[PDB]
Order: structure tokens, then sequence, then C-alpha cells
């Protein structure tokens, strides 16, 4: 089985990505055609001409020249029978304790085919975003194997749904939040719904926006609608019954972004209090903590929960002052651990596009995550473990290989490039340490290659060090305890020994110092020289701008010399 798959996806989206490492790294050939017009895709499906179709994730109908030509696979994110448009919204927003996922054939009703694999798991009352970027995701991947199985088998045939139930697009008004009416039970429910897009509507002090990344607040009370605090510029907002964080909003307003509520909000908040909590304090009740630093067994873990894993100048600043807070505590390891659905997506783009000058933020941001990344380096008595549960890409992977060790949950996407991104130069240090982990060659081929890779590998090819864990829970336990033996093993003490030596020496010094220098002139460059790729890609990304054709990086029937 070496299959020629074609995938048919509206976005090479998180899900495709998975997909890709699975299917190639299973040495498939997988070629990309976006989803632009239906005679683009049969265009490329004669073009291509594959054993078997995938479509991840698409937004209109394919072709019928296409499916009845090629097998053609489609999935669609609820269990069997479930048909429409929206399926995990109206899981989440009907409280359905079981959903699912199913791989079924391309027919002319839409999601009536035939189905091939399906998987169902038990819901958790999360953000859709997550829910897809999990459960739906690892369920896809094993139906897509097992379709793979049966397909290269020759005899399947697909079992042909019996009951089944069709839900529309969800309309706004269903989402719609009223601080009034809703408790806080209800805003997350409709938040959870519409996260990552298209947002819950909303007023909030009289301006019509959406809502995003929700958390309950169990101790500030007051009226509902009411703003009751500032927190790292999230806002919390009274319910019916309590009050909800919103950490991002984006005005209903065509060319608007999603930014940190207290941007969006802007002088209607003056006011308004700061109410701190340092990542290292303890509460006993339900609040939002972006940050979050707790020591077990002689380890300390620093949780950031940054939204889509983007790093604002002001959240690494907050990130480093808890690193350098840990590193004044009694642990032998310090462990960062990011959130379940990203470990790290590099600088705020958002933020970036936002202000004044992008490319003045720019280098406030790309300045902030150096400053982390060399504060980790600096840390010669402690080990430092970068714990990837989630996805990581561009400048948050190089931020993970800062740390002496790196391990991810089974299953996580790396992007260890800048091509979608203008061809940054990259900083993070990663001219020290990309050459320590794979050599010069191949880590310049790693920076090179477009194309996602899984942390299995991303593992074999030395990148990281240990990939393991089906789930992110799985994986911290798994982690913890690795650390903790290792911290309590006669190695341990050697390798600090060691670390001390090397870390403090001024040879070292000097040259990761050397490192950030050249580094920051490169990315200097990107920002401010004449050349605006860089700008010119963020505003595509940041403002999702459509694709008119399928580049050729994706569309390998697209490519130059492509024969037979
Ligand atoms: C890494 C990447 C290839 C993953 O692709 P993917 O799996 O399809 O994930 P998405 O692009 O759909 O990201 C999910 C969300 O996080 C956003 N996001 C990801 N990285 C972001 C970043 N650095 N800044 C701002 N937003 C980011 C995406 O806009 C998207 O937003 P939405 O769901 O609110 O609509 C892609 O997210 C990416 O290129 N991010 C930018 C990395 C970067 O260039 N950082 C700056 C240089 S250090
Ligand atoms: N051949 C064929 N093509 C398909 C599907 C199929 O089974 N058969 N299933 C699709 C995946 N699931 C859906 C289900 C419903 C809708 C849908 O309802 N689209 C509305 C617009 C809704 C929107 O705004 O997104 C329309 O009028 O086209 C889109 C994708 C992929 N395209």
């Amino acid at each position: 089985s070496h299959m020629r798959i074609l995938f048919l996806s509206y976005r090479f989206n998180s899900l495709s990505q998975r997909l890709y490492c699975e299917l190639t790294e299973r040495e498939h050939e997988v070629s990309v055609e976006l989803d632009v017009h239906p005679d683009l895709t049969v265009e490329a499906a004669e073009l291509y001409k594959p054993d078997l179709i995938i479509a991840p994730f698409l937004k209109r109908k394919i072709p019928q020249e296409v499916w009845k030509k090629y097998k053609t696979l489609i999935i669609h994110p609820g269990p069997p029978g479930d048909r429409g448009p929206n399926a995990l919204d109206w899981a989440i927003m009907k409280g359905e304790r079981i959903w699912g996922v199913t791989l079924l054939e391309a027919s002319e009703e839409y999601d009536a085919g035939d189905v091939w694999a399906y998987r169902t798991f038990p819901m958790r009352f999360a953000r859709k975003a997550s829910i897809y970027r999990n459960e739906v995701t690892e369920g896809v991947v094993e139906c897509v194997l097992e379709a793979l199985e049966n397909f290269e088998r020759g005899d399947f045939k697909p079992t042909p749904q019996k009951e089944h139930w069709w839900n529309p697009k969800m309309e706004q008004e269903l989402r719609r939040v009223d601080w009034e009416q809703d408790d806080t039970k209800t805003v997350l429910r409709k938040v959870y719904a519409s996260d990552s897009q298209p947002g819950a509507s909303s007023k909030v002090l009289g301006k019509e926006v959406l809502l995003f990344n929700a958390y309950p607040e169990e101790e500030l009370k007051g009226k509902p609608g009411e703003v009751l605090a500032l927190r790292d510029e999230a806002v919390c907002i009274g319910t019916r019954d309590g009050a909800v964080w919103i950490t991002h909003m984006r005005e209903r307003k065509k060319e608007s972004i999603k930014l940190p509520s207290a941007r969006v909000l802007g002088e209607f908040l003056k006011g308004v209090k700061e109410d701190p909590i340092k990542p290292w304090e303890k509460v006993d009740f339900k609040t939002y903590r972006e940050i979050l630093y707790e020591e077990e067994d002689g380890i300390g873990f620093i949780h950031f929960n940054f939204y889509n894993g983007a790093m604002s100048t002001e959240q690494c600043y907050r990130l480093l002052e808890t690193i350098k807070y840990a590193k004044k505590r009694p642990v032998k390891a310090i462990v960062l651990l990011g959130s379940e659905d990203f470990f790290s997506n590099g600088m705020n783009l958002n933020t970036i596009e936002n202000a004044e000058s992008p490319a003045d933020e720019s280098w406030r941001n790309i300045n902030a995550i150096d400053d982390v990344c060399e504060e980790i380096l600096k840390t010669p008595d402690k080990l430092t473990v970068a714990g990837m549960q989630g996805n990581a890409g561009a400048g948050g992977v190089f931020l993970a290989l800062t740390c002496d060790l790196v391990f991810a949950r089974e299953g996580v996407v790396l992007n260890p490039h800048y091509k979608n991104i203008g061809n940054l130069y990259g900083s993070e240090f990663w001219t020290y340490t990309l050459p320590k982990r794979v050599g010069w060659e191949k880590g310049k081929e790693v920076m090179e290659n477009r194309m996602p890779i899984s942390s299995k590998k991303a593992f074999e090819i030395g990148l990281i060090d240990g990939v393991f864990g089906k789930t992110p829970k799985e994986f911290r336990q798994r982690l913890k305890e690795r650390i903790k033996n290792f911290i309590n093993s006669k190695d341990f003490y050697e390798f600090i020994e060691k670390k001390k030596k090397e870390r403090t020496s001024g040879e070292w010094l000097e040259e990761i110092q050397k490192c950030r220098e050249h580094e920051l002139e490169k990315m200097k460059l990107n920002f401010y020289g004449f050349d605006t790729s860089y700008h010119i890609a963020r505003y595509y990304f940041v403002r999702r701008k459509p694709h008119f054709r399928t580049p050729p990086y994706l569309a390998i029937h697209r490519r130059l010399k492509f024969s037979l």
C-alpha cells in the first residue's frame, strides 16, 4: 500500500495537517487541493487522479464529476446519522453527553452517504475548538486508518445510514448572550459552542461584540452585564446568577479581528480595577488564571493558557516573570506546559496587526519571546523541560527547544518553519538549539519544510526527546513521572554539575548572546527591510483572506514538473 490520496479542504487546518502527517509518515502520498471552486476541484481530480479522496474539512458540495469517478470519503464531526454543517455547535448547545465522528461516502444528499467508519466519545463541557482538536481529531485519525485498511483490502462494503437527522446552520440569535437572562452555565455553553468561530454575539458596555474564551468566576459578583474586574486584559462580566470571564472579543464589523477584551473595549473600560492573581497563589474558587504555577515532587509546573497559543509582548513578560519566580524556588526542574490545545504559536500576530506600528510591535514581541528563551537557557542549576500537550508552530516550536528536554503528546502537530509568515528568519536562539539537536544540515532541511510533522516524526529525527500519552492528561501524568524518576536518580546530580559549569562559563554566555544578536539582526531585516513579505503574509493570515488557487507546495498536481 503506497496510495496516492487527494485531500479536499476549505483550509489546510489542524485536522487536515494531522491526517497529512499520519498518511505521509505511513508512506502514502497526499496532495491537497483547497476548496476554491468546483471547477478547480474537478480539474485537480483529473490532474492528480487519486486512488482515494478524503475531505477533512469542507464547506461546500463536492461535484458529482469528482466523487462518482473517485472514491471520496468525507469527515463529519458527529456520530452516524447526524447531518448538517454545524454538528459540534448543536451538540454543545443541546448538552449532548455522547458525541462522535463519522467517515462517510460522498453522495448527492448532504452527509447522507454510507458509513465507512465512526468513533464515539464522552463530551466534555468545553470550547468547540478543544473538542475538535482532541476527541474529534483522534477519532477521525482512527477512522481514516481503518478505512485505509478497508480500502486496500478491496472487499469492504460501507454501512448505509438508518436513523438520521438534520441540523441546519446555527443562527446568531441562538448564540447571542443575554447577560440578564443567561446564568453562567448558559453563557459558557453559548460561547463554548461558538469558539473559536463564529463567536457568541453580545452587547458589552454598549458595544456589539462577539465573545470568545469564557471561564466561570465564583468569587466576584455584581449586576448582570456589569463589568466587575480586569485581569491580564480579560474582562469579568456579571451574569444572571454569577459572573464569567471573557478573554477575547471581536467587534461585529467586517474588517475587525479577535483581540484581548481590554483592547476591543478600550476607553469604555476606564475606571475598572485590575484584580491580579499571581500564578503561584493558591485559590479555592473557580476563576480565570491565564498562567498557573504549581509545585509537585520537587518539580515546578508552569501552565500558560495563552489563547490560540499566540504570545503577545505583554503575555511574554508575564510568562518571563513566572519563570524568574520558579528559578528562585527549591525545585529540581521547571516544566513549561503551555495549554492542553497548544504549546505555543510564537508571536501574537493579532496584537501585532492591531498596533499603531506592526513593525515596532513585532520588534517588541520578538525581544520579549527571546527574553523568555534566554531566561530558560540561563538556568544552570535546574532541569528545564518543555511539555507539548498540544500543537506548536513557528517560534512556538523553537521556544520549546530552549528547554533541556522536550516531550510531546502523541498526535501533536508541529510546524517548525516560517514559510506561512513571510519566511521570517526566526529567533528563540534556534541557531544555537537546532544544530545541537539535529546538526546544521538537517536543521536547515527542517525549516525549509513547509509541511507539518507529527511529534512521532519529530522524535524520530531527533528534534525532541520523547513522545507519549494519547490525551493531554495522560501526557502530563507520564511526563511528571518521567521527570520525577530522573530528578531522583544519580544521573540528575551529575547532569546538573555539568550544566552549572557550562552555563556560567563566559564562552557559553557569549556564544548564546551572539546567536541572539545574529537572529535579531535578521528579524530586523524581516520587520523593517524594504521587502515587506512578512507584513503581507501577516495581513493574509490575520484577516483570513481567501485563496484563489491552491499553492503548488500543497497541490502536487500543480507543480512545474508533474507527470503521471
Ligand atoms: C501553526 C499553524 C501553521 C497551525 O495551522 P492550523 O493547525 O490550521 O491552526 P490555525 O491556523 O487554524 O490556528 C488556530 C487559531 O489560532 C490563530 N493563530 C495561530 N497562530 C497564531 C499566532 N501566532 N498569532 C495570532 N493568531 C494565531 C489562528 O489565527 C486561528 O485563529 P481562530 O481559530 O480564532 O480563527 C498556523 O496556525 C500558523 O501559521 N500560525 C502563525 C505562527 C506564526 O507565524 N507566529 C509568528 C512568527 S513567531
Ligand atoms: N457531494 C457531497 N459533497 C459534500 C458532502 C456530501 O455529503 N456529499 N458533505 C460536506 C461536508 N458536510 C457539510 C454538510 C452541509 C453543508 C451545508 O449545509 N452547506 C450550505 C451552506 C452552509 C454554510 O454556510 O456553511 C450550502 O448551501 O451549501 C456543508 C458541508 C462536504 N461536501
